[PDB]
């Protein structure tokens, strides 16, 4: 017996921490010594790149307009 | 040929190999020296914020009252 | 328009390449000298507590008995 | 009630931004000191294997022969 809405509710959970929990993981290391003042790892370009990134997916999928 | 049941079983195998994983990274990077005392990355409150973060976007799709 | 196999593949893309990088991730940061001798994050040991998460999850959807 | 689009949308969010976050981590991570010449965590070597793995998975749900 499968069920959708305890997969569905596992799914969610699990992806949600893991979110949660790896902005923390991007935060913390984003301040280790071994990366100051390489662009490519600054936070906030950091941030950026992935806010584009989400974007850009975000987009294909389900688009701020709902009729092109 | 496209196998849902394969399919979700792929997925459910990664998201839940992740989070226990990123659970774990988590608590490493917690303990590294160059954020200790750093209240953003303290472990308990990191932990309660995800927790909150968690229950907030589960209560959205699967509340534990059922009849709002 | 809404495009389910697409996003299908999306899904399945991230998660699988998230789960591949984060199995990396969690063997570089297992050998930081800050945790070495801290059981809790001894590879063999974390590897074995994921494998057990991973399982227990699993079962519940996707039993190896398919007749219980 | 539960919103089935909404679901999707958060789902694909959540594993969109990890996997963006995961690849900066994996990034920072591959550049620590303690594993510099460890070649299963040099970078171009984690590439690979992950490349491999995302197709090899793909290829079961979505292959680029689509009459196998």
């Amino acid at each position: 017996a499968f069920n959708q809405t305890e997969f569905n509710k596992l799914l969610l959970e699990c992806v949600v921490k893991t979110q949660s929990s790896v902005a923390k993981i991007l935060g913390i290391l984003s301040l280790s010594p071994h990366v100051s003042g390489n662009s490519k790892f600054e936070y906030a370009n950091m941030v950026e790149d992935i806010r584009e990134k989400v974007s850009s997916e975000m987009e294909r999928f389900f688009p701020k307009n709902d009729d092109e």
